[PDB]
C-alpha cells in the first residue's frame, strides 16, 4: 500500500500542465476526456513516486477563501538546499507568489512555499 | 524531483492518525508540536513514496461545502482488484461512507471512493 497520486481541480488545465512541466520537471501523459461530463485531465509524473492528476470540468467552479479543513498542500523535494534556493528565485523572477521564503522549519525541513498559477500551496523542499 | 508528501488540515488529529494506520497500513512518526501557534502534526509513511502529513491548529477551523477548485483527493493503491474490494467492504462494515463503489473507471483505474472520518475523498485504487 502507497499513495499513487494526488489530484487537483483546475480551471485552466493547459496553463497548469505547462507550469508543473516547466518548473518541476513533470512529464504529462495524454489528455483524457469525457465529453459527456465536461471533464478533462492529465497525469503528471515526476522522477518516481506519486503522480499529480490535474483535472477540470465545466461544473467544478467554486474557489475556497483561506486556510481550511481538508487537503492543504503538496511538497515537491528538489534534493538539496541549493536546489530550493535556485528554484524559488526562478519562480520569483517569473512573477509567481513566494508565500514563504526558503528556511529551516521547526519540524526540520528546508523549504520555501510558492503558489501555483491558481493559488494552490506548494512547499518546495530539499 | 518528486512529491515528498501531501498535507491535510484536520480537526481531530488522533482520530485521523488511527484511521490511516488501521485501514491503509500507515506508520506514524512522533507528534510534532508548536505550542505557540497551536499547531500539531504527524507524518504517516506507507510502503514507500509520498507521505501523508496530518496536521491541526486551533485557528484552522473552516469546512468547505462541495467540490471546488484546489486540492481534490489522494489515491492509495492496494496492488490488486481483490484488495480494493476487500478494503472497501471492511470500511463499509465499519460504517464509513462509500462515495463510489468499486469499478473500472473510464480513465483505466479499478477503484472505489471512500470518505475519511472528516469527509475527505480517498480513491482506493488497485
Amino acid at each position: 500500500m502507497k499513495i499513487e497520486h494526488v489530484a487537483l481541480w483546475t480551471t485552466n488545465l493547459e496553463q497548469m500542465k505547462q507550469f508543473y512541466v516547466t518548473y518541476f520537471g513533470a512529464t504529462a501523459n495524454d489528455l483524457y476526456e469525457n465529453k459527456t461530463k465536461g471533464f478533462n485531465s492529465y497525469f503528471l509524473s515526476f522522477e518516481d513516486g506519486a503522480r499529480l492528476e490535474i483535472m477540470s470540468r465545466t461544473d467544478v467552479t467554486g474557489k475556497t477563501t483561506g486556510e481550511n479543513l481538508g487537503w492543504a498542500h503538496i511538497a515537491i523535494s528538489t534534493g538539496t538546499k541549493e536546489a530550493v534556493d535556485e528554484l524559488t528565485e526562478k519562480l520569483r523572477q517569473d512573477g509567481f507568489a513566494i508565500a514563504g521564503e526558503p528556511r529551516m522549519t521547526g519540524d526540520g525541513y528546508y523549504e520555501s512555499v510558492v503558489l501555483d498559477p491558481e493559488g494552490n500551496r506548494i512547499e518546495i523542499t530539499w
